[PDB]
C-alpha cells in the first residue's frame, strides 16, 4: 500500500518496452509470411498450367 | 493478542500492494500471448493455403 | 505448579496472534497461486493450439 | 486436519477459474477448426474437378 | 518414548491435510489434461482430413 | 561410569522418539511423490500422443 | 542397509501404479491409430481408383 | 520513560537510513529485471518464428 | 582415526541402501521408455503409409 | 541518516558495475539470436522450395 | 565501478568464443542446405519429365 | 610451543578421520551421478528418434 | 591438484558407459532408417508404374 | 598480507583441478553431441527421399 | 585515538588478503562460466539443425 507507488512505473517501463518489440513479433511474421504466401501463388502458378 | 492490531495493517498494506503488482503478471502473460495466438493464426493462414 | 496461571494467558495471547498472521501465509500463497495456476492454463491455450 | 476447511475454498476457487478458461481452449480449437476442416473441403473441391 | 503420544496425532493431522490437497494436485492435471487430450484429437481430426 | 546407567534410557527414549516420526518424514515424501511420479506420467500420455 | 526394507514397498507401489497408467499410453496410440491406419486405407481407395 | 527521546532518533536515523538503501534493492532487482523479462521477448521472438 | 571404525559402517549403510533405490531409478527409466520408444515406432508406422 | 553519504557511493559502484555487464546479457541474446532468426530463414527457403 | 576492469575481459573473451563457433552453425545450415536446396533441385528434375 | 606436540597427533587423527569419510562424499555424488548421466542419455535416446 | 587422480577413473568410468550406450542411439536410428529409407523406395515403385 | 601465501596453493590447487574435469564437461556435450548433430543428418537422409 | 595506528594495518593486512582470494572468486565463475556459456552455444547448434 506504500513503498510501490514509484516501483508501479517500473513495470509500466517493461511493459511499455514489451510493446515496442512485440510490434516487431507481429511485423515479422508478416516480413516472412509475405514471401510465405507471395511464394504459395507462385507454385499454384506453376500447378494450375497442367 | 495484544500488540498486532497495528501489525494487522502491516500485512495488509503488503498484500494490497501483491494485488497491484499481481494485476501486472496476469495482463503481462495476455499483452505477450496476443501476440503468442495472433501469430499462431497468421502461420495457420500459411500452412492451410497448401 | 504457581506463578504460571497468569503466564498461561502469556502464551495463549502470543498463540492468538499466530493463528491471526497465519491466515496471511495460507491466503498469501493462494493470492500468488491464482495467478501462478491460472497464468499456467494461459500459456496452455498457447502450445495446445499447435 | 484442521486449518484447511477455509483452504478447500482456495482450491475450489482456483479449479472453477480452471474450468471458466478451459471452455476457451476447446472452443478455441474448435473456433479455429471451423475454418481448418471448412478449407479442407474448399480444396476437396479444387482437386475433385480435374 | 514419552511426550510424543499426544504429538503423534499432530503429524497424523497435517499427513491427512496432505491427502485433502493432494486429491486436488492428481484431479487437477486430469481436468487439464481432460482438454490436453481431447484437443489432440481435434487436431487429428484436422491432419487426417489430407 | 556411575549416575548414567539411569541416563542412558532418558537418550533411548528420545532416539526411540526419533524412529516414530522419522517413519512420517520416510512415507511424507513417498505419499507427496506417490502423486509426483503418477502425474509425470499423466503428461508423459500428453505428449507422446504427437 | 536398515529403514529401507519398509521403503522398498514404497517404489514397488509407485512403479506397479506406473504398469497400470502404462497400458493406457500403449493402448491409448493404438486406439488413435486404429483409425489413423485404417484412414489411410479409405483414402488409398479414394486416389487409386483414378 | 526517561533517557530515550534523545535515543528516540538514534532508531529513526537507522530507519531513515534503511529507506535510502531499500530503494537500491527495489531499483535494483527491476534493473536487472528489465533485461529479464525483455531479454524473454527476445526468446519469443525466436520460438514464435517456427 | 579413531571412533570412526564403527561409523565406517554408517555410510557403507547408507551407500548400500542407495544402491537399492538406485537400481529403481534405472528400471524406472527404461519401464517409462519402453513405452516412449515402442510409442514413437506406432506412430512410425502411420506416417510411413503415405 | 549519517555514516551512509560514503555508502551510498558502495552501492551506485555495484550499480554502475551491474549496467555494464547488463548491456553484455542484452548483445550477448542478440548476438546469439542473429543466427537464431538468420538461420530461421536458410529453413524457411528450404521448405518454401516444396 | 571498480574491480570490474579486469572481468571486462572476462565476457569478450566468453562473446569473442561466442563469434568462433557461431560461424559454425552459421556454415552448419549453409553445408547440409547445399544439398538441402540442390537435392530439391533434382527432384525436380524428376516431377518436371512428365 | 610445549604441551602442544601430543595434541598435533589430536588434529591430525580429526584430519585423517575427514580423509576417510571425504571419500565418501566424492564416490557418493559419483554414485549418484552415474545413474544421473545415465538416465540423461536414456532420454537423448527417446527425443533423437523423432 | 590432489584428491582427484582417483575420481578421474569416476568421470572417464561415466564417459565409456555414454560411449556403450551412444552405440544404441546411433544403430536404433539405423534400424529403424533401414525400413524408413527401404519403405521410401517400396512406394517409389508404386508411383513410378503410372 | 601475511599468512595467505601457503594458501595461495590451496585455491590453485583447487583451480587446476576444475580445469581437469572441466575439460570433460566440454568433450562430454561434444561426444554426445557427436550423434546428436550424426543422427540429424541420418532424419535428413529421410526426409529429403520424399 | 591511540593505540590503533599500529592495528590500522592489522585490518588492511585482512583486507589486502581479501583482494587476493575475491580475485579468485570472480575468475573462477568465469572458469566455470566460460564452459557454462559455451556448452549452451552447443546445444544451441543441436536444436537450431531441425
Amino acid at each position: 500500500a506504500e513503498g510501490d507507488d514509484p516501483a508501479k512505473a517500473a513495470f509500466d517501463s517493461l511493459q511499455a518496452s514489451a510493446t515496442e518489440m512485440i510490434g516487431y513479433a507481429w511485423a515479422m511474421v508478416v516480413v516472412i509470411v509475405g514471401a510465405t504466401i507471395g511464394i504459395k501463388l507462385f507454385k499454384k502458378f506453376t500447378s494450375k498450367a497442367s
